[PDB]
């Protein structure tokens, strides 16, 4: 492999209760933790209704801590729009100026529940591997966990699961 620019494309709205919202925070800055100092190079984005870079690439390189990074970020609360979510990242987060990387891969991680308020295509991410985070309880049936394919990269076994083990990132690590 080699560098990567990763993006945590995470679920901001009405349906997360506050404690979820925090398992979530928490679960973005493990993941950064944990590939500290490797070649990953990470930006965050709050999705809702609207779309919020809560820091991105070049924040990253400069602070490298995660905690700090995320600790202004305030739960919008407000609809479910994944798709526009996954443009915005596409043709807004993914920028050299905003300290992305030409030969790197581009990573997104969708920390989100899988229920869209929007509907549209993401047809601008399809060079982005998209790996599906799914936070709430619902996601207690291999069928239930259908609904989270259509954003998530092919094949759907192994770029989602859930946010309790993360089964789908644990090779990220290593």
């Amino acid at each position: 492999m080699g560098n990567v620019d990763l993006v945590f494309l995470f679920d901001g709205s009405m349906s997360l209760q506050p404690d979820e919202f925090q398992k979530i925070l928490d679960f973005m800055k493990d993941v950064m933790k944990k590939l500290s100092n490797t070649s990953y190079q990470f930006a965050a984005v709050q999705f809702s209704t609207s779309y919020k870079t809560e820091f991105d690439f070049s924040d990253y390189v400069k602070r490298k801590d995660p905690d700090a990074l995320l600790k202004h970020v305030k739960h919008m609360l407000l609809l479910t729009n994944t798709f526009g979510a996954i443009n915005y990242v596409a043709t807004e987060v993914f920028r050299e100026e905003l300290g992305a990387r030409p030969d790197a891969t581009k990573v997104l991680i969708i920390i989100t529940d899988g229920e869209a308020t929007d509907s549209g295509n993401i047809d601008a991410a399809k060079d982005i591997i998209r790996y599906i985070i799914g936070i709430g309880k619902h996601f207690q049936t291999k069928e239930s966990q259908e609904t989270l394919h259509k954003f998530a990269s092919k094949p759907a076994s192994e770029f989602v699961c859930i946010l309790d083990t993360f089964e789908c990132l644990k090779d990220l690590f290593t």
